[PDB]
């Protein structure tokens, strides 16, 4: 009776097995647009992923991820609100059945059909598994997808997702460029939070880019044929993968740009 998005199984759960679910610092929030305060010593984003390195795309029964080769510095992110030197993991997606929910932080109290969110973990603490027992572990750079235009960047990852239909279920997913997932504007909100699912550790710095990708509605389908099942279980669809809003509590978002 694991933990998953079902009735039975869904956030409002997670807290009897993860009790940091009630915590002080949880993911995600929703952004009061007119709360954020402009920070002016925030410093600009620095995404470096022109040495990126995919491995391998993976349903992992929740969502899929895109991992890469974290073995040395080459896709990074630095500056902003961060100290020191961040290494892209992994990015995946949380998403919804239908285009009017899916993301998991919420501006001004709406949701997008999706949020995509980059991993990364403080090169200070030598590995990922050491760095989300820190409060300054983790960088989860995170981008909203609407529906509307085609993301042409995208297509890659929507193409390969019929060879991972079930948990468990792996591809080989080399030389995937994730630059062409990002909007134009490189603008965010940042906030200390947590990971959005178990085991909820608070160990990340949320960056949350203002301006959302556009997707299709034919690609946004795609990643709703997915399965939460393993290959010859029932079909249980992978849509509404996101935790809601959690309270604020004692934090502030802050805005890097007017
Ligand atoms: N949605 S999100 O961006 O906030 C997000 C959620 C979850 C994660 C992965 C968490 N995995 C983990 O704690 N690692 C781990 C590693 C080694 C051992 I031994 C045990 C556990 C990443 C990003
Ligand atoms: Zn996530």
């Amino acid at each position: 009776h694991h933990w998953g998005y079902g009735k039975h199984n869904g956030p409002e759960h997670w807290h009897k097995d993860f009790p940091i679910a009630k915590g002080e610092r949880q993911s995600p929030v929703d952004i009061d647009t007119h709360t954020a305060k402009y920070d002016p010593s925030l410093k600009p984003l620095s995404v470096s992923y022109d040495q990126a390195t995919s491995l391998r795309i993976l349903n992992n029964g929740h969502a899929f991820n895109v991992e890469f080769d974290d073995s040395q510095d080459k896709a990074v992110l630095k500056g902003g609100p961060l100290d020191g030197t961040y290494r892209l993991i992994q990015f995946h997606f949380h998403w919804g059945s239908l285009d009017g929910q899916g993301s998991e932080h919420t501006v001004d109290k709406k949701k997008y059909a999706a949020e995509l969110h980059l991993v990364h973990w403080n090169t200070k603490y030598g590995d990922f598994g050491k760095a989300v027992q820190q409060p300054d572990g983790l960088a989860v750079l995170g981008i909203f997808l609407k529906v509307g235009s085609a993301k042409p960047g995208l297509q890659k990852v929507v193409d390969v997702l019929d060879s991972i239909k079930t948990k468990g279920k792996s591809a080989d997913f080399t030389n995937f460029d994730p630059r062409g997932l990002l909007p134009e504007s490189l603008d965010y909100w940042t906030y200390p939070g947590s990971l959005t699912t178990p085991p909820l550790l608070e160990c990340v710095t949320w960056i949350v880019l203002k301006e959302p990708i556009s997707v299709s509605s034919e690609q946004v389908l795609k990643f709703r044929k997915l399965n939460f099942n393993g290959e010859g279980e029932p079909e249980e669809l992978m849509v509404d993968n996101w935790r809601p809003a959690q309270p604020l509590k004692n934090r502030q978002i802050k805005a890097s740009f007017k």
